[PDB]
């Protein structure tokens, strides 16, 4: 009958205390004819009730899609806790179980080497300025570029790839024009990682 | 009941004459009590009897999977011929269809980095190899060294970028020794856009 899935919080979300971060349990394929769920959260075993149902969604499918968030804490998710939702349907004889937790093992700080472009590059109105995050773990990071205190236009990140040490790595690229960059102005490669310090670093890219 | 899942040729077999290009038709969820199966192959559909079987009957947890490959010519998988699979207890056979991505292909760039000033502390560094504009994501990336395919590069996959083109980065870990010496590493790229199908892009101290 109905699928159930399991987002994890963003990153950024559990990485900020500023931020709030939340586990989401998104049932999808619900029959037209059977309106009525039952959510069930459980940290470490503990059933909790602080959780919140967003509002629903008909589809052209007509198969309605109902989801639940639940806003957890920050060390609690970096203390890798275990988050449990049983989802119950009317259709289903048994409840769908799913379960999400931070990846479990050894934490391994990010290195982040800033890379400038190359000369056969410069032909181009349009050059690449590259970010390597190389060496953590786990998989959870977000990486993003600024210059002069505001974020910077026309960045993509590659997903993690795992390497041989069983650790991650990415590579980020962030276009500017030829000029900016021969203007002599300052651009920035701000990564996120929880073994990182503050969970923030920050390495600087000029000519 | 069963079924059907069809996957195209890897890319490098394709961008070289030499190699031999193969569409797989491997059908799983065969069922048991009922091993039996029929495979009809069609070229834009034209259907073509040059297929062979290799797995054979099924013995497995529920089944063990009944694959047929196709031998297909290099510029006919590049001239967007469609290839479709037609698998026949079960009410209508399954019929699937493949080919390679459709669109504007564009001449890859390639751009070899060295390591940072920063990475020297370590006596492992790394090099860079940025493909960038390339179309389809279909492409190779393999690291050499003096003619010798030394691997210990991790590529990460090909990443839709904002002008509707496709880019990557590879990483090949090397030790620094090999980078103050001032040895050659060379970054090859097979893309069928590229001239020859193929390019190489030299870096050293
Ligand atoms: C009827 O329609 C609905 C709705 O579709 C919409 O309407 C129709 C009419 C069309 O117009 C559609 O185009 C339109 O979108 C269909 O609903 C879809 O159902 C499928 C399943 O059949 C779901 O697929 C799953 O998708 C998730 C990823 O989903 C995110 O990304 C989507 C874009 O890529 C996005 O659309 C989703 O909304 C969702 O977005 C994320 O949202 C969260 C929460 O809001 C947010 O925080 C994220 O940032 C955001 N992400 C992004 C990128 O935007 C995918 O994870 C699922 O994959 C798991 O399950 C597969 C098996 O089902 C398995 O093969 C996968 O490998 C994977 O398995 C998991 O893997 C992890 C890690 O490896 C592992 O830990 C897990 O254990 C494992 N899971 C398990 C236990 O199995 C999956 O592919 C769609 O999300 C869903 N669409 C929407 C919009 O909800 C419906 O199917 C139609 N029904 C019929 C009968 O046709």
């Amino acid at each position: 009958g109905p699928s159930v899935f399991l987002f994890p919080p963003k990153p950024k979300d559990t990485l900020m205390i500023s931020r709030t971060p939340e586990v989401t349990c998104v049932v999808v394929d619900v029959s037209h004819e059977d309106p009525e769920v039952k959510f069930n959260w459980y940290v470490d075993g503990v059933e909790v009730h602080n959780a919140k149902t967003k509002p629903r969604e008909e589809f052209a499918n007509s198969t309605y899609r109902v989801v639940s968030v639940l806003t957890v804490l920050h060390q609690d998710w970096l203390n890798g806790k275990e988050y449990k939702c049983k989802v119950s349907n009317k259709a289903l004889p048994a409840p769908i179980e799913k379960t999400i937790s931070k990846a479990k093992g050894q934490p391994r700080e990010p290195q982040v080497y800033t890379l400038p472009p190359s000369r056969e590059e410069m032909t181009k109105n349009q050059v690449s300025l590259t970010c390597l995050v190389k060496g953590f773990y786990p998989s959870d990071i977000a990486v993003e570029w600024e210059s002069n205190g505001q974020p910077e236009n026309n960045y993509k990140t590659t997903p993690p790839v795992l390497d041989s040490d069983g650790s991650f790595f990415l590579y980020s690229k962030l276009t500017v024009d030829k000029s900016r960059w021969q203007q002599g102005n300052v651009f920035s490669c701000s990564v996120m990682h929880e073994a990182l310090h503050n969970h923030y670093t920050q390495k600087s890219l000029s000519l």
